[PDB]
């Protein structure tokens, strides 16, 4: 399906510099048109996100579409395998759905036939002006095998690191998830953040989902019992039980590999 996503910048904890950079990348062409005309600036054709799984790459792509009130089309890397015309088709449909964000997920899979699924993607990108109002986003968990051809001027304009959340970002992720939830006053999310070093955004969200269901299931059984004979909160003891089912999904060794890649870039 194609639609304007409902996720916003507010649903995304941490990454405040990245969000700043992205909002400008898409707000300046429409907020400062005369300056873009005066100096010969062209809008960006897209960006490439890299980092460990479950830390916000997909969320940021949907939030860019929501900011621009644009349709969102998601394409999974391994699904381009059945046929070089499939890269042709998907760009046609993005063009038809403009203004549109076209998101290529799981691109590390293509980087390992597949050699000109790539060549067709690079072809479709060069033959699409920015006046077509399609914004391309790719994401990968394997930055070491990126073909630098995709980052040349005229294709994806910047490579952006989305890291595991630090302690402050873990508090923000928890708060954004629970933004519209009835959390008990005995709940200390800053202590929860301190006990989840190494957790991804997805790992933290699973704790929140488990704790919400425990409170709902408890509410069901309490009312069943009272009928023999006031919104209920998610309490500290629901989070205590939910943390029993929790552990990181990204190993210490992969984390070292991401940090080396980004530090050597001076990024
Ligand atoms: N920065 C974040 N803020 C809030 N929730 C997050 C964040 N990162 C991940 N999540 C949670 O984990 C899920 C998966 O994140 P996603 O962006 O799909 O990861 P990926 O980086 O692999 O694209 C999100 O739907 C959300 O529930
Ligand atoms: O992440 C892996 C390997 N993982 C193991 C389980 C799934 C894939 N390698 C890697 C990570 C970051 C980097 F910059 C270079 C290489
Ligand atoms: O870190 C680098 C260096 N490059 C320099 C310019 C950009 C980064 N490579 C690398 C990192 C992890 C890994 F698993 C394999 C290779
Ligand atoms: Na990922």
């Amino acid at each position: 399906v194609v639609e304007v996503p409902q996720v916003t910048w507010e649903d995304i904890g941490g990454l405040e510099d990245v969000k700043r950079e992205l909002q400008e990348l898409v707000q300046y062409p429409v907020e400062h048109p005369d300056k873009f005309l005066k100096f010969g600036m062209t809008p960006s054709k897209g960006v490439l996100f890299y980092g460990p799984p479950g830390c916000g790459k997909t969320l940021l792509a949907k939030a860019i579409a929501n900011e621009c009130q644009a349709n969102f089309i998601s394409i999974k890397g391994p699904e381009l395998l059945t046929s070089e015309a499939n890269v042709r088709e998907i760009f046609d449909k993005a063009r038809q759905a403009a203004p549109c964000v076209l998101f290529f997920d799981e691109l590390d899979s293509i980087a390992k036939a597949a050699d000109r699924v790539i060549n067709q993607i690079l072809t479709e990108m060069d033959g699409m002006s920015t006046k077509k109002n399609v914004f391309i986003i790719g994401a990968t968990n394997r930055p070491d095998i990126i073909d630098p051809a995709i980052l040349r001027p005229g294709r994806l304009d910047q490579l952006i690191y989305i890291p595991l959340p630090d302690e402050k970002s873990r508090v923000a992720i928890l708060k954004a998830n629970l933004r519209k939830s009835p959390v008990a006053k005995d709940v200390d999310l800053e202590f929860l953040a301190k006990m989840t070093n190494g957790f991804s955004g997805a790992d933290l969200t699973e704790i929140c989902q488990r704790a919400c269901k425990l409170a709902i299931r408890e509410s069901i059984e309490s009312e069943i019992r009272r009928e023999r004979e006031p919104v209920p909160e998610i309490r500290r003891d629901h989070f205590e039980e939910a943390m029993r089912f929790a552990r990181r999904s990204v190993s210490d060794n992969d984390i070292r590999k991401y940090e080396m890649f980004a530090q050597t870039l001076q990024q």
